[PDB]
This record gives C-alpha cells, structure tokens and sequence, in this order.
C-alpha cells in the first residue's frame, strides 16, 4: 500500500512492538473476551491489546499467560505469590475451599494465607510447603497434639486436627488462648476480673515468688 494505509487484515494475530491484536472477518480489532481455538482471549476495549499479567476485570482476579497471551487455570505463581484459580470460569477463589478434599484457605486478595484462621469447621492449621512429606504450602494437614510456634507466637493443638482456645492444662502448666486470635497470651491479661501473668519466650502462668522489675 501506501504508508498508514489501512488495508484490509482478517483473522490472523498481529505482534507489533511486544502487543498482540486479533481481527475479526472484518477489518477492525476486536475487543473484550474473545474465543478462538478454546482459548478464552482478552482484549482491552480502549486497546485491544492483549493481557500480560494478573488484570481484575470488574472485581474478579485473573491470569494470562506472558509471551503467549492465552489464560491459564491452576496453581499459579506469579510475582512470587501462590494464587489458585477454577477451571469451569478461571477465577482465582475467596476464602476457605474445599478443593482436592485438603481445605485450602484464601483471603480477599487471594494470595496463599499461612497460619491458623477461623473456618467454619474451627480452628484448622494451613501448613507452608515441605512441612508435611506431602503438603501444598497451604494446605491443612493431619498435625495433631504437638505445640507450634510461628512468628514468636504459640498455641496447642488436640487429637481431632484442629487448634484448641480454652485453658486447658498440661502437666499442671495452663496455657491460655484467645477465644478469637487463639494465641496464647503473653504478659498481663485481666481475664474474668483476675490477674494471670504469663512469660514472655515462653507461655504459662508463673507461680510462687515470682518478682517482675
């Protein structure tokens, strides 16, 4: 043609500068969701450029795949983040899921979450990667009456897999948790209109003589 001619492009993807585009029968650029060979496409509608990374369409989170633009479903690890999506609709999950039957547990931004969190069976341990012989970092494990510290902080766990919020006594020790944050409390705590005092590394009630400051 001559030079900005706009000459007739049917049903080919175009690569210009790193982009990609996709034209219909016509000679336009198509956009928004587009399917050609089952690949579920993206297109913006102010670009029709094809998607690069994660991109939130109205409120659900995605993923397309970079230098080859198609969605991809599954575990995916982006940005150094684990990230979860479905495979009927490709979005990534919200919340606890029962997915595998191993109870994996996500938050409102849906990067993997590790620790204890409040699910609707209770308080069920989400483990990292290589914990268990077998684990998905994430996922609940069969971890069952042994204590676990992450992060400085403490609680006990029960025969039934689960963490427990009560006081609960082992070998005349008590051990308090929260009833929300189940952690074991440290330092003062008014509790019931009494004074418990706990310990600092670790996390019983002193006894006897003891002098603080």
């Amino acid at each position: 043609n001559i030079e900005g001619q706009a000459i007739v492009y049917q049903s080919k993807f175009l690569t210009l500068n790193g982009k990609k585009y996709y034209f219909d029968n016509d000679s336009k650029a198509v956009t928004g969701w587009r399917i050609i060979n089952n690949e579920k496409y993206y297109f913006n509608p102010n670009n029709a450029i094809a998607a690069v990374g994660l991109q939130v369409i109205d409120n659900n989170k995605y993923y397309f795949n970079p230098d080859t633009a198609i969605i991809s479903k599954g575990w995916q690890t982006v940005n150094g983040s684990r990230y979860y999506f479905d495979t009927d609709t490709a979005i990534a999950f919200n919340g606890y899921k029962t997915i595998d039957g191993k109870h994996f547990y996500f938050d409102s931004d849906c990067v993997v979450k590790i620790g204890v969190f409040s699910t609707s069976n209770g308080f069920e341990y989400f483990a990292p990667a290589n914990t268990y012989n077998n684990n998905i970092e994430g996922q609940a494990i069969v971890y069952q009456s042994k204590f676990l510290t992450l992060n400085g902080k403490k609680y006990y766990f029960d025969n039934n897999s689960k963490a427990v919020t009560g006081l609960q006594t082992i070998d005349s020790k008590k051990y308090y948790f929260n009833t929300n944050t189940a952690e074991a409390a440290t330092g003062w705590q008014t509790i019931d209109g009494k004074k418990y005092y706990f310990n600092t590394n670790t996390a019983e009630a002193a006894t006897g003589w003891q002098t603080i400051d």
